[PDB]
């Protein structure tokens, strides 16, 4: 009998990921599996426009029922595609509603490593992104000239009730934009403690990164990592032998990171980070490795009742470039494995906290990733890693599909 | 006869690069130059707070006079750096403080091409980073539980006077950073300007980096740019060769862009951002490269009576982790080239601006252009470059001084 498919969310996109995934759920999981239990949402830019956004609320929602979500990626629509979509409207993200509305902690994205596969990290190097907060959250407008002031009043401690003045400044151009937004620390504590936990576990060396010289409103980012170091994992690292005694906690500003990425090639390696610099820094990482199909990314927010909510995805978008070509009739090469890493997450959470066909459910998905690690083992993996001789995208399905059984 | 320097603002810092820089005045520079016509200034973090921040006033007023700016890079103290240095507040960079002061349009930094050295990108990258806007210039506080209000009164216009609510949120955390910030988008005009001129130049393909899908304010840094594209510029770039009929400008999402300058090594492209992307990506770009020794940097402003102020630098700053080992007696090697490009480029600029000893002071700074390509060349650069075989930081400095005469 087909493997009976744990309750799970799945967030559908658009452009060549959504296609990606309609032929994998077609030849590789649908035949093998009965995913009635899937709760499926069409987040294509064109369907939220329709639905005023209800889809992603419904999503969200679904999200705190299920606890297991597969994020495809996901179209941020520019002014260009507002035209071309025939949206009355632009849209932001959904990523920032979903990793807000389920109370995100951390974005963990980590290198993939296979057995006989060099890549450009040699050992395992593991980024955590701050889930929320920064520009992500921001209210702004595109304004001329005029006068800006920020004001903040406290609800709590010896001023409270009364109004300081935050920020105040004449703006004098013409075109101009004026932003507001915030980082809420309160769950810096939390992931400090999951991503020491987790550079514990794997061995690596842990750096905190951010631009506090300039950017002095983030020195909490730091401090509470820090205090968090020295307090629950400091002595762990000396005594399990990943860092020396006397060996402080190292902070690096996020431009000197972006050359620490590049030169450190052995790997071995942890960085935690605000969710812009995160961004930018992930995609950074999965070039440096290989490309954006040997990363993971993985959600990790929290229910109001206390329980996890896990949501797992790729690090890349929907990979407009190649979408393009295959309307053309031209050649693909898109690398399914961080999306696929990501479903196999989310199936085996799903099945997991749901109890429903666990056993067969992990063997389905182990064997998945087996047979994508032996193909790329045996250079028949996408154009990405084999270059030019590689599979195209459509010859790499039906590899994998022949070889599942 | 020493060559008589022209007056000329050197701003010094310290750590490492005022260390080198030291060392590089006393071997090659005043040996063969009068350097009384400088105007030198102490940048010290120490020094800025012994004068409450008089000496960079100092600067920004000696600059419009002189219009020639050779800057060190200085030290933007962080918390932990304040009581170590003994200083009664965390003062912000000096290098945003000049940078406004000066009506910055563009930070130009440029990969860096000797023939015969294999470096990372085979043809020049051109780098435009907006030199003013964005969290460099934000008010900010570090605050609990409240209300945050942001509002804005326009002067101009058929809603003069009237205030509208920017943004609104309530604070929920016990610890948050609170933050607003300007774009100032007038002198994008100029910027793209400028960079799509010297992009003309050089025959590179332009681009434009911004994360405006997500951070809708930076549309009009696209659209600005891309009129000025299409109105003055891509007839030309067709006509040049550099892109082909119909191909329009490309715009690249920022962390999309770190992913570009990793795989694309044949070089020959250009990228303008904003401030901090600028900031990100210009790091990034130099490791590819090989290091920062390998990029210039330059700043062009404009004084209140229209002429230029050009203000050259290093893109890197002090290199703190080889001053603290240099002060434990362990070897260091620094690759002075880009702070000496700096150097180079405000000495013949003051020489031509103020109409003082030109032939001479361009023969003397390509002879240290030559020498210093010529070591490279002949494996006797620092070990940035040349691996551990490389020279010290002080016998590199001995090997050029030998040779300039
Ligand atoms: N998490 C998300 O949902 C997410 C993330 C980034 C971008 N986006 C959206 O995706 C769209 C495209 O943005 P983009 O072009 O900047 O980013 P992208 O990640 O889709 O593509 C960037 C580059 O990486 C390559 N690439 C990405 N994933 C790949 C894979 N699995 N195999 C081989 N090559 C791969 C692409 O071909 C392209 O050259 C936009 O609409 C954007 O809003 C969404
Ligand atoms: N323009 C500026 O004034 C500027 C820029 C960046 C940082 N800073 C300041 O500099 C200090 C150090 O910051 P950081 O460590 O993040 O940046 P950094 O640029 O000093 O060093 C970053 C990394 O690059 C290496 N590096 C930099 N320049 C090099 C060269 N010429 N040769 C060989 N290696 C080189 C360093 O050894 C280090 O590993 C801080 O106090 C910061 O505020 C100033």
């Amino acid at each position: 009998s087909k493997i009976t498919a744990a309750p799970m969310v799945y967030v559908r996109g658009e452009e060549m990921t959504a296609y990606v995934m309609d032929l994998i759920r077609s030849r590789w999981i649908e035949p093998r599996v009965d995913v009635g239990g899937w709760e499926t949402f069409d987040l294509r830019a064109k369907n939220r426009d329709d639905t005023e956004d209800r889809v992603l609320r419904d999503v969200i929602e679904a999200g705190k029922r299920i606890k297991a979500i597969f994020k495809e990626p996901t179209v941020t629509p520019t002014a260009d595609q507002v035209k071309r979509l025939g949206l009355r409207k632009s849209w932001g993200s959904p990523n920032g509603a979903m990793r807000r509305g389920w109370n995100g902690i951390t974005i963990s994205r980590d290198t993939i490593h296979i057995d006989g596969v060099e890549l450009g990290y040699k050992k395992p190097v593991l980024f955590e992104r701050h889930a929320v907060g920064g520009e992500y959250s921001a209210g702004y407008k595109n304004v001329g000239k005029g006068k800006l002031t920020t004001t903040f009043t406290p609800s709590e401690g010896p001023d409270a009730g009364k109004t300081v003045v935050v920020d105040e400044r004449e703006i004098v151009d013409e075109e101009a934009a004026v932003v507001t937004y915030h980082n809420p620390y309160d769950n810096v504590h939390d992931l400090a403690r999951f991503f020491f936990g987790r550079c514990l576990e794997a061995k690596v060396t842990p750096y905190v990164v951010t631009k506090k010289t300039v950017f002095k409103w983030q020195e909490p980012f730091w401090q509470i990592m820090r205090t968090v170091f020295d307090e629950e994992f400091k002595a762990q690292f000396v005594a399990a032998g990943v860092m020396k005694e006397g060996e402080e906690l190292v902070h690096l500003l996020s431009d000197a990171a972006t050359m620490k990425l590049v030169q450190w090639r052995q790997g071995g390696f942890g960085m935690a980070a605000h969710n812009y610099d995160g961004d930018v820094l992930t995609d950074e990482l999965a070039q440096v490795h290989k490309s954006p199909g040997f990363i993971t990314s993985n959600l990790v927010g929290v229910h109001e009742d206390g329980t996890l909510i896990k949501e797992f995805e790729a690090s890349h978008g929907t990979v407009a470039d190649m979408d393009e070509a295959r309307l053309r009739g031209e050649e693909t090469s898109l690398n399914p494995l961080g999306m696929v890493e990501g479903l196999i997450g989310a199936m085996n959470h799903a099945a997991d906290v749901h109890n429903i066909d666990r056993d067969r459910t992990h063997a389905f998905t182990t064997k998945m990733r087996t047979v994508i690690h032996q193909l790329f083992r045996e250079g028949k993996g996408t154009r990405d890693l084999c270059g030019p001789s590689g599979l195209t995208t459509e010859q790499f399905i039906d590899a994998v599909a022949e070889r599942l059984d």
